[PDB]
């Protein structure tokens, strides 16, 4: 999508800048496909749709459901969230508040960054957005 050098400099040094550009946010979840780890980014994403809930009892059934099929070490989906963490998680899922898996958030994300991001910045697709050279 239409993004100019300096947007993409920008996304270098903001990582929400990136997700928040609709020309970002394309970007890595195309090159995020590749390696199927957006997994990730929409497991805290659905975590943000989770704390955009208003239903005290839906608050539960939503975070079971994320808890059996996301946070498990098992789980349909297996998420690379922290395994101190998510310990921490499959205990603390009895009584979950709205932000529950707001750890779970703030790890999965610094995650990607250290691993995901840091490929990415490195890779042909920002090195192309920079028309640097190879």
């Amino acid at each position: 999508s239409m993004v100019s050098p300096e947007e993409a400099v920008k996304w270098g040094e903001s990582f929400d800048k990136l997700l928040s550009h609709r020309d970002g946010l394309e970007a890595f979840t195309r090159f995020l496909k590749t390696e199927f780890s957006e997994e990730n980014i929409e497991f805290w994403i659905a975590c943000e749709d989770f704390k955009k809930s208003k239903g005290p009892q839906q608050i539960h059934l939503k975070a079971k459901a994320i808890y059996e099929k996301f946070i498990q070490t098992d789980a349909p989906k297996e998420v690379n969230l922290d395994f101190h963490t998510k310990e921490v998680i499959t205990n603390s899922i009895t009584q979950p508040t709205l932000h529950s898996f707001d750890a779970a958030q703030s790890r999965v994300y610094q995650l990607m960054e250290q691993d995901s991001y840091t490929r990415f910045l490195k890779s042909d697709i920002y090195l192309d957005l920079m028309e640097g050279r190879p």
